[PDB]
């Protein structure tokens, strides 16, 4: 059962849908393990009654900071990576997609525990790309995830099924997301642990 | 004799040319050797009447997995590598070309055989960006490759030749495979027996 | 306080704002020390009554040079690295930014003190890419920093304050800068003390 | 004596410039030592009466090849290296430019000494892709060097020079090359002589 067929057309048909605009990032992000390591995941989703061509996905941490000679700047901006390194940031968005973000050495919440989280003073910015393909005409979209709204912990909730032939996107389920047992470690201690033997 | 003149036109000829939008992706991909790699290829073609310029190639793995937490993601995408950490996925396209992606330990295809390769639930989507030369007009174009249409031990059957100064396309042969000599081993066990001396 | 709505709106102010095409590059660059790396910076802005999407930031050594074989290289240009490999020279440009280059082995400035900077002949061009939001036009802006207006041993004014729900810039400040307390070794003696224990 | 002011524009004259399309690409390339490895050069102009923005360098190696297991791949693609990896390949084109492919290793040309280049059965397709500034009218140029057009132990004649405050562009100059001692050894015997103490 192809999800592309062979004249570049897909077998998916977007249900139970709402203001386009708001099916664009899910409202909360989440953080839960992905075999063996810990991601911050959100969901996004694709144009309605249009199909987004050419599309990315980039996504910057605004957070204050201090270097060690004293120099404040304020809301100081980092990208956060969501695959830039080996094109998985060029999404091919037709049913909604988890952008995943690995927390390695490298991300900047390699060191936040489940009970540090609440106390950091940060934002995500999502941002995805692209361009109509009817029209050949650029879009941007984006959208912020704060503190309070990043939860860790939770999985996003499914949306997509085989159904007749169809592959069926229930968007009642875009943005909803549920429990799962999750370490409450930071990444980086739950690495040093598993190195540990 | 030269293939692309000073005045920066080519020296090709389109023969035996059929729907234009056919003659894109190869209907099927294959898997064989080249040079000690084994390797998954399909043809793409240029747009006829038009030239496509400013041209690039990418391919997604579309295949359910669970996670090792026993997480079910349906239709996981995951990006096939045909050349973005060489630019060779940017595409000189005038006569047709075989894409290569090579199997070697970062592909998603390393451990599977091939008597394993039939009972795997699987989908490559190939898509070819680029603009129209003649009108500046971006374009995309895509196709996908289920399990059955690809076809281990077979090479694509060359189209180009050089005839009274053109250099020949052949569009009969654009589909067309053969079969040849191949390993039925995984490439990760082809490359541990290599490995072993 | 968020910085981005929900609604992909920014809750910023411009404030304080002079000619529009005055207020894309400081007039100056700055180096000093940022957590323990030497950093040459300059300061960059969005244009007014026009939002800048898809921003990317470029910079170019602009030097002579004689090969070791004895041929002379009139100006010859080198890319500086100011966030490419990270995709941190993608921009998402709102309020004014600092772009830090940091001073490191494959840094053209490395082996350049305070009191050898004067003595150089070199030249800085920095340059702006993107497009205009509402209008989907490319655009480019582009400026340069000889090396008179490179200046050792100073940072960049803050323009960024939040007030009553404002991010408030204060162009008043954008070309400012103030002195601190900075090494006045070069890149790489600076590492090489450090490397000694 | 800055090239580019403030207000973005440059302080270059394009002098005694014959047909514009005829000042993109140098008629031949050339192989020297700069800084002692081993470059395959060639020079690249701007579009006269209108700059070109955002632009970049490519170049393609075509070359019929047989693999190992004996499949024949008539004229294979294959990119060439000047300046991917660092973004040393996306121009500041005002005054022409000596791109310049390092012959690594990695090169298509490590192997190829000067005794042997004129039996090589080779073409260098380069591309170079942009917009132009005052249409963003996207644009596209390509030429090619067989191997007969590629000389081996020759530079290209300087065209720049500075008179009046104005960066001065000699086109009498553009496609002029003259020669200079170079070795006859390929890249790749060059190292491994290095090598030996
Ligand atoms: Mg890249």
């Amino acid at each position: 059962q192809r999800y592309v067929r062979k004249d570049g057309k897909c077998n998916v048909h977007h249900g139970n849908v709402k203001r386009a605009e708001t099916l664009v990032f899910s409202t909360h992000a989440v953080i839960s393990m992905r075999d063996g390591k810990l991601c911050l995941m959100f969901r996004v989703g694709d144009l309605r009654n249009s199909h987004i061509v050419r599309a990315s996905i980039r996504a910057k941490l605004i957070k204050s900071k201090q270097t060690s000679e004293g120099e404040f700047i304020p809301l100081n901006q980092t990208d956060i990576n969501v695959g830039y390194y080996t094109g998985d940031d060029r999404l091919f968005l037709v049913s909604p997609l988890i952008i995943s973000h690995e927390i390695n050495q490298q991300s900047p919440f390699w060191e936040i525990s489940k009970a540090q989280l609440p106390k950091e003073e940060l934002e995500i910015v999502v941002i995805l790309e692209g361009m109509v393909e009817a029209t050949g005409m650029t879009c941007q979209a984006r959208s912020s995830y704060i503190t309070s709204e990043i939860l860790w912990g939770y999985r996003f909730t499914p949306v997509l099924t085989l159904e007749d032939g169809f592959y069926e996107v229930d968007y009642n389920s875009f943005h909803e997301t549920y429990e799962t047992s999750t370490p409450s470690l930071s990444a980086k201690e739950l690495a040093e642990l598993a190195n540990r033997a």
